[PDB]
């Protein structure tokens, strides 16, 4: 039985965060538009919308703390900008929700103790249903700049790893 | 909480981003037909609409805010907007009370407003007014099944309208 008490207080501050996000969006749209620029306003548009799709997609993957931390992560940690992306039909992934959540949160820790705090530091998740004979793969597509780079040489399958100066490419293979 | 709190947060995050969606695909919609005016009308009322948002937010008023909020993600049979005339104010006592009373109205409305009908109803909090510190404004626009179903400074039910005054 959820807490009223805190689902009211709760919602109020997570619709006060969507709403800055949503005003900080209009504007651009709107700054374009008064410059007179359709070609842009349009693919602004249309790539808000993908981004949404993405959102509503991870939010019906029954993957209630994945999502959760997904959607709430850019509201609440400055260390890098996260996005995200389903590939592949959505599945009902309940069963792994705890697993993919504490393995993710465990990633951003190891990536807040290593990206450089100074550079555009960008991270992508891309969650794919659609394999063959995996239940999903994780891939983690990092951009930015390292401070201690070495705090992931050290480390489900972890698939591969490579660290570049300005790059991260990890794959996680789950079963 | 963990689970339950959070699934439910993520239903609700979800019902305004299909808000959000709906309101982009209009803008969309309106640029298609290279009617640049009624874009930049559009996009002064969603700015309008979020500051009545964070009005009710601020006005340390959480249970009615969450049912304000939240009212067109439910099963009602009538729209509602809202608008909080005056200065942000905390109606930190009356929050409880006026909740109650919404939601008293909101149910007088379910049983009275016609279930096949596109009824609208908007309600605006003056936090303002010199003589008493708070007047809610209701004003309902489409039409009625039992119209009998219905302080009180106005109440005028016609055919089509609905406007009920309360001061606190």
């Amino acid at each position: 039985n959820i807490s009223d008490t805190a689902l009211t207080n709760e919602l109020i501050h997570l619709l006060g965060h969507s709403r800055h996000d949503w005003m900080n969006k209009l504007q651009l749209i709107k700054g374009n538009l008064s410059l007179q620029k359709y070609d842009r306003v349009f693919e602004m548009i249309e790539e808000m919308v993908i981004d949404a799709k993405h959102e509503s997609k991870l939010s019906n993957l029954k993957t209630p703390h994945l999502a959760f931390d997904f959607l709430t992560f850019n509201w609440k940690t400055h260390y890098m900008t996260l996005e995200y992306e389903v590939l592949g039909e959505i599945k009902d992934l309940s069963a792994y929700d705890q697993k993919l959540a504490k393995l993710m949160r465990k990633l951003f820790h190891l990536f807040d103790q290593a990206v450089s705090r100074e550079s555009e530091n960008h991270l992508t998740v891309s969650l794919q249903t659609d394999h063959p004979d995996r239940q999903l793969i994780l891939y983690l597509d990092f951009h930015g700049a390292f401070a201690d780079p070495s705090a992931f040489d050290d480390i489900v399958d972890i698939m591969r790893f490579e660290i570049t100066s300005h790059e991260c490419l990890i794959e996680i293979g789950l079963d």
